[PDB]
């Protein structure tokens, strides 16, 4: 997924004619989602590792 | 106009997003109208060249 959520989504698959503009549904709150969620993953990564070094 | 009038058109001119397709109305009798007045025109010229070489 990346870090974003863009607006705008560019598509060419079948039956589209050619090539069509798409536009995304509340864009903004679910790139804040995805980072909030990739902070907090990297959060509990920290913390796992540093239990296994103390081990 | 040449000699055909084709079926389909790709249109890529503002406020149309990137390329668009679009259809013609009629286009083989558009076609065979242009095809009869190139031929009676080319038939004017020709009597009318040769009335002048006549001159």
């Amino acid at each position: 997924y990346g870090f974003s959520v863009p607006g705008l989504y560019e598509c060419n698959r079948y039956p589209c004619i050619k090539e069509v503009e798409c536009y995304v549904s509340r864009p903004t709150e679910k790139t804040v989602f995805l980072v909030f969620m990739f902070a907090v993953s990297g959060i509990c990564v920290v913390l796992n590792l540093a239990e296994l070094n103390h081990l």
